[PDB]
């Protein structure tokens, strides 16, 4: 397989609607997702890909660039921003937040 999952964590994936200063559910679909970080070993790249638990819709698919600032705002809500959007993960548990942050931080160390 070209891409290998390095973690799976449960979270409600949010994107920030700057115009209304409000978080809104990614993909317009309230509820929780299974959120992976996938590693493409060929070029050592990483992306966050999350799918709704119910209907499998992909609600996030974003690259993790070198130098990203991953903000652990709370024990259960982490966020980061790129050139177009601000993403937030409202984790199902502190354990899920810890798993995801570990993998993210690993990725950011090896990029
Ligand atoms: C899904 C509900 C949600 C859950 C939990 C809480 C936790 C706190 N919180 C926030 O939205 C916080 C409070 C202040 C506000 C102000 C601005 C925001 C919003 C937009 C981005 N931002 C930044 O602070 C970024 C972070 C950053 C730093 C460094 C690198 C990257 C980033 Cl992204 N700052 C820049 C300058 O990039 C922000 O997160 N905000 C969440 C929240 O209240 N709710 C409840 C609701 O919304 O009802």
């Amino acid at each position: 397989m070209s891409e290998q999952s390095i973690c799976q964590a449960r979270a409600a994936v949010m994107v920030y609607d700057d115009a209304n200063k409000k978080w809104v559910p990614a993909g317009g679909s309230t509820g929780f997702s299974r959120v992976h970080i996938y590693h493409h070993t060929g070029n050592n790249t990483f992306r966050v890909v999350g799918r709704k638990i119910q209907d499998h819709q992909v609600v996030i698919n974003c690259a993790i660039p070198k130098g990203l600032k991953y903000n652990q705002a709370t024990q259960t809500f982490h966020q980061w921003r790129d050139a177009r959007q601000v993403y937030g993960l409202n984790f199902g548990s502190k354990e899920d937040a810890n798993v995801f942050a570990s993998a993210m931080m690993h990725a950011l160390e090896v990029l």
